[PDB]
């Protein structure tokens, strides 16, 4: 008994605040994150490409340092501010947009004050001013935005690369490139049973940020020969950078397992929220909201020529504020432009007709599963799965249309139905509109999609922070740890391929949030209080006025 309540309260403290001043941070982090010697970077300097878009735009710390560098030179300092303005304007609602836009116009484009960029054609200045007033469109400034970046990305770029700031960046880079091992994290109670090992929470000792650790047991992998299936999930997760898919931050090995460190979703899975949450299912508004999100998620994966192939309740999780992210991408795969793929894989009941039939496809199955899941949310039960045997369900799918209980509204039916159309080439989404058409379904009346993608819409249910949304430890299974299997040289080569260590972007963001960046990066503030006496114990000319007062009365 003891054990459960323990790890439970433990986790809550960590999720709460941790250890007081040190927000989860180990009492010796400053050391864990001590920068390397400048010379230790020279190697890494040569490796990194001199690519503007890479160093100044994609890599948060990179960008930050670049901004920080710009802050010094007024001509740049103002370029940056300008970009930050447009970026805002381009998300500012219509009723306020014109008011906001005009301020930037008068601030940065004033023909009176110092000029913005070295060579700006007077045409495009006035040309923009006009187009503004009559109908303030999104891409109003794109002309200048493009020109601005063109400016920076040349000489002010080279300048930064050849600045101290860039050295500082190299240091930061070195840190992320450092080996990661068991030691980098703390462990906690498990959270669920994965396909290849337990998933438990974990904290980065040095930064104190929370993560999930998907463990995949080295042995259980060779037995099932699911070596690709692992590497696959990783390589994908690595590439992805969507708001609706869990980001991966680390990939490392232990004696027994390979690990994926993932965005810790505190609200648990939907399989929990539907079944073990009093009466089954969700009110319309709610189920809608999720589908709507999961929609964008799918959009994003598809926009990246990737098909999920495993949308279901086990694999939709919730964050602290109450948004969702698709997870477990073991089955996912990349669809080359202008091509199709055959593959009979998934979870029974959620696999689309053409899948079961072993037919070629692209993105169909996902939109199918969204139906299945949207159904399973409102209805409170799988539309096809009381325990039912294997083959029958497959048949039940191939031919038998869906049956509605009295919970579905007029429109709630129309969507689910269109998504559960057994004819792939006529199924909603797959018709030739991608997500665009699914979004345009009238069910999503009072939801502004542009905003939802920014996460600027409040979810109709905020989880209780003090709650743990999953089973207790001894209430979770464990398959027989079959012996009679020994790891051989050939496997190590793969383990090399797998454990990349820290993932650049997410690593960096962690650094920023946990404030380590700002706390550690800044140089020239500590110890800079100009000494009372010189090296030979003498006062300067003239002697510190406060010092005398400390030696007399
Ligand atoms: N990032 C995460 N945050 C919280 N729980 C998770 C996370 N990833 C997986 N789990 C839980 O562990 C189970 C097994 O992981 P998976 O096999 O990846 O779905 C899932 O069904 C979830 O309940």
């Amino acid at each position: 008994e003891l054990e459960n309540i323990v790890a439970n309260t433990v986790l809550l403290k960590a999720r709460e605040g941790g250890g007081g001043n040190r927000k989860g941070k180990s009492k010796k982090w400053r050391q864990m994150l001590q920068f390397p010697h400048i010379s230790q970077c020279e190697e890494l300097r040569l490796s990194l490409e001199r690519d503007y878009h890479s160093l100044c735009e994609r890599q948060p710390i990179g960008r930050l340092l670049f901004r920080e560098f710009c802050a010094t030179r007024p001509e740049l300092s103002r370029c940056v501010a300008f970009l930050d303005g447009v970026a805002e304007y381009e998300v500012t609602p219509d009723d306020k947009r014109k008011a906001c836009g005009r301020q930037l116009t008068q601030n940065f484009l004033s023909h009176t004050g110092p000029d913005l960029i070295p060579e700006v054609p007077r045409q495009l200045v006035t040309n923009c001013t006009q187009r503004l007033e009559q109908g303030p469109c999104k891409d109003l400034f794109q002309e200048l935005t493009r020109l601005t970046h063109e400016y920076l990305s040349v000489a002010p770029f080279a300048d930064y690369l050849d600045s101290i700031y860039f050295n500082r960046f190299l240091q930061w880079k070195w840190l992320e490139r450092q080996p990661v091992t068991k030691n980098t994290f703390r462990q906690y109670r498990v959270l669920g049973k994965g396909g290849f090992g337990e998933v438990c929470a974990c904290q980065v000792r040095a930064t104190g940020k929370m993560y999930a650790c998907k463990k995949l047991e080295k042995k259980r992998i060779k037995k099932r020969k699911g070596e690709a299936m692992a590497l696959n999930e990783k390589q994908i997760l690595e590439k992805v950078n969507s708001r609706f898919v869990v980001s991966l931050a680390y990939a490392y090995e232990t004696k027994d397992a390979l690990c994926l460190v993932l965005t810790l979703m505190n609200g648990g899975d939907l399989k929990f929220h539907i079944y073990h949450m009093g009466q089954a299912g969700f009110p319309e508004a709610r189920a809608v909201f999720y589908a709507a999100e999961i929609c964008c998620g799918l959009e994003d994966l598809h926009r990246e020529r990737i098909v999920y192939r495993d949308l279901k309740p086990e694999n939709i999780l919730l964050d602290d504020h109450g948004h969702i992210r698709i997870s477990d991408l073991g089955l996912a795969v990349h669809v080359p432009e202008g091509q199709t793929i055959k593959g009979r894989v998934g979870t029974v009941g959620y696999m689309a007709p053409e899948v079961v039939k072993n037919e070629r496809y692209t993105f169909s199955p996902d939109w199918w599963a969204l139906g299945c899941l949207l159904y399973e949310m409102i209805a409170g039960q799988s539309p096809f799965q009381k325990k039912i045997k294997r083959e029958e369900v497959e048949r039940l799918v191939k031919e038998v249309p869906e049956e509605y209980s009295e919970r579905f509204s007029p429109q709630a039916r129309s969507l689910c139905s269109q998504l559960l159309c057994k004819d792939p080439a006529e199924r909603l989404g797959c018709r030739g509109g991608s997500a665009r058409e699914v979004k345009e379904h009238p069910l999503f009346k009072k939801l502004n999609f542009k905003r939802l993608g920014a996460g600027m819409l409040e979810p109709p249910f905020k989880p209780d922070p003090q709650a743990i949304y999953c089973k207790d430890v001894l209430d979770i299974e464990q398959f027989s740890t079959v012996k009679g299997v020994e790891l051989e040289p050939t496997d190590q080569d793969f383990y090399q391929k797998f454990a990349t260590g820290s993932v650049p972007i997410p690593w960096q963001n962690e650094m920023v949030e946990t404030e380590c960046f700002q706390e550690l990066n800044v140089f020239g503030l500590d110890g800079s209080v100009p000494p009372d006496l010189d090296w030979k114990g003498q006062p300067p000319a003239p002697p510190k006025k406060g010092l005398l007062q400390r030696l007399f009365s």
